[PDB]
């Protein structure tokens, strides 16, 4: 069962998917769009705020039923009465199978009848701060994070036949806000969009892999930065955005749910460029928090890639390295450990310091001996580590989820993203690992 | 001893040069750069000409002196008035050592201490053209096509005792017209500018074997066209061809003269990469209009590039070809040629017409035989003739000197241009002789 935010940050993401695929179709100057702060309480105190994503879906059989829309709209409801008193006119653009393509229309009449959906769980989640009741035992029952059949009757009862007036005034939220629309089909609109963005050269996998989540994440970042202005797009930014190199993009954001079969794309066979070569130095950026398990995990990890990507020394010149943000002082944990699997490696941290000549020295392999000093080392993504850029530059640099990925030169490096949940995938993902 | 015209041609190239530079280091609004027709009195009727680059030097050993500046600024004098007055004005750009930097100042007295050259080479090449001579037996014997030493000190002491009257306004002839400026020494100027030229990404030789040939050339073919109007340039159309695409660019000319021992260099081993692998399948350009002992050489250069790349049948799975403009029907003529030493190679126009399914067949290599079915093909390239990029499109599109460009899809074909004379030089920069 997913949650309903995460169901609305998805439409949310969908209607930017459509609102994409019209700049692209339009190719000329297009409506300003700036991001919406309802995903958390962020107050970005930026006034200029309309879009206010939030759409839902629901199961649909045939037509349109009038108990198609839950407390979603409810909770646009709620929304509305910000702290701020800010625009944050929401709006819901779903689907009915069968039904006239238009507004719903903003007839009090017809907004109050849903109104009197009579359910305890909408009452008891976001109605009844819409309204305070008189009766305080409500409340107090309401407060106490316990309740009863009793409790849930006398509720229903109390806000059926003895209706309490709200005290937000009625003829405002009922038709100066929130909209409708019919929307997209977007299971089937993925294949019109790509047929859409195959409109140039291009290719026949890079559209739909590389440039695609490029273009979506140049449209997500558009407005995220704190300067109200750069939302500012006219034609001649969107011709120069959508032609201008799209080449290689310096892709940052991937992982489409396409061919999800358990496993991660785009960045699992063309991981072998820039690695299958033994002159090369990739590193690896990940996070923890993103995984499911850190403590003593993933040194055994580091095992399936210090003796196949580094063996034969006649050949391999370079030793692979992995960065990950854990902690100033929580990967002391495995400073005992690391010397454990008969692998030689180092943390290249050791407390609080951040060691520079280590990170990026070559080691010395000899071809006789059959072992080097160090297969590989282990590393932080702490604030200040910027050493996959500077020197040996990381021939192929991932990141999972979410990293702090600013304050970087980002010059000249083949940045190769990828989400994910957990180190298994990974080690599927470089051909190390021949399931999960 | 080089023709001083083609001392000159070079030095408008050096100034193309220091123009294409500037304009990289810009990026944004310049200059409007109209090319000079004054190779030849081809007669554009274009007044709109500014550059007029006639710029020529000679041995420095310290500074500079009076004889520093030879008949070139007599040619420029005369090159003033032409038979229609158009706009003219030259420019100098002479280097010297160190020097006070600025312009020669267009004060008449220096300019006609400077005419007072009293040389024979000058008074009867361009000098006795600008004073016609009171005495016709001078005019007689300089248009008689031979002179003795008693004539050529007589028009001395006539000049130099009884010196005449030109016909031209002295005053409006050296004072408003004329402009000098000290130059750079280019041979450690070129070093700063290949510098300069990898200044964002690019590659360690691509700069210096494919974009910088990009832009000069493309500066070079900016005002090439009868048309007047497209000498136009602006920032938007400079970051355009910056950055626009400039992965390949359809280059028709490589570097002129460098480093070379008896023969060109640096592109003679960054050639050598995408060839060695068995899925490379380059193309040649060749024009016999510039090329001299092209008549029947060819023929075993195919001989010679077929048991090279075309070899070890375990290993090489497709072959080269040759589209190079010939003639509509002397190909045939090379036709019998082609086929004596037992190597069947395609004649591309099959006769005299060109066809497509036929000139991008894939040979099928048999290994029990070591020999192909047909170990290599070529065409001729008449206007009507686009193949390089359809089918195999010719990752390393190969030029020389220059040819037809037109009517070119420009799609991850990469171009490099071999000047040559001969085949022994192309069999030497393709890594297949070993001298000359």
């Amino acid at each position: 069962m997913m949650s309903r935010e995460a169901d609305h940050t998805i439409k949310g993401f969908l209607y930017q998917f459509n609102k994409t695929l019209n700049s692209i179709l339009s190719s000329t100057d297009q409506d300003e769009i700036q991001i919406e702060g309802i995903i958390e309480d962020i107050d970005i105190k930026n006034s200029n705020i309309t879009n206010a994503i939030q759409c839902k879906y629901h199961e649909s059989k045939v037509r349109h039923n009038l108990s198609d829309i839950y407390k979603p709209i409810l909770q646009m409801l709620l929304h509305f009465l910000e702290n701020d008193s800010l625009n944050i006119k929401y709006a819901l653009y779903a689907y009915f199978p069968n039904e006239q393509v238009g507004v719903k229309e903003v007839t009090k009449s017809q907004i109050e009848e849903i109104l009197s959906s009579s359910n305890f769980d909408y009452i008891s989640k976001y109605i009844s701060k819409i309204k305070p009741p008189k009766e305080q035992i409500i409340k107090e029952l309401l407060g106490k994070t316990s309740k009863t059949t009793e409790d849930k009757t006398r509720i229903k009862k109390y806000y059926e036949t003895s209706k309490l007036e709200t005290i937000v005034d009625i003829d405002k939220f009922l038709r100066d806000h929130f909209v409708f629309e019919i929307g997209l089909s977007y299971e089937e609109l993925m294949n019109e969009t790509k047929n859409l963005l195959m409109k140039e050269g291009f290719s026949l996998e890079d559209v739909k892999d590389l440039f695609y989540p490029n273009s979506i994440q140049y449209i997500a970042e558009l407005s995220i930065l704190p300067e109200a202005e750069k939302r500012i797009s006219s034609k001649n930014k969107l011709i120069d955005y959508l032609k201008g190199n799209k080449k290689t993009a310096m892709s940052r954001w991937t992982s489409e749910v396409l061919t999800r079969k358990q496993l991660l794309k785009v960045r699992k066979n063309q991981l072998v460029p820039s690695l299958n070569i033994n002159s090369r130095s990739r590193y690896f950026i990940i996070d923890p928090d993103t995984i499911d398990n850190f403590d003593d995990e993933f040194i055994l990890f580091v095992k399936d890639y210090l003796d196949k990507y580094n063996s034969k020394i006649k050949l391999h010149t370079e030793t692979p390295c992995f960065i990950l943000k854990t902690d100033v002082n929580n990967l002391s944990e495995y400073h005992k450990r690391f010397v454990s699997r008969n692998i030689q490696i180092i943390t290249g941290y050791i407390g609080d310091t951040f060691y520079f000549k280590e990170f990026n020295k070559e080691p010395k392999r000899i071809i006789k001996d059959n072992w080097v000093e160090f297969k590989a080392r282990i590393s932080c993504n702490s604030d200040e580590v910027i050493k996959c850029i500077n020197y040996k530059k990381c021939d192929d640099l991932y990141i999972v989820g979410g990293v702090d990925v600013s304050l970087l030169d980002t010059a000249d490096v083949n940045i190769e993203n990828l989400e994910i949940n957990n180190f298994r995938e990974l080690k599927y993902l470089l051909s190390m690992l021949k399931e999960i």
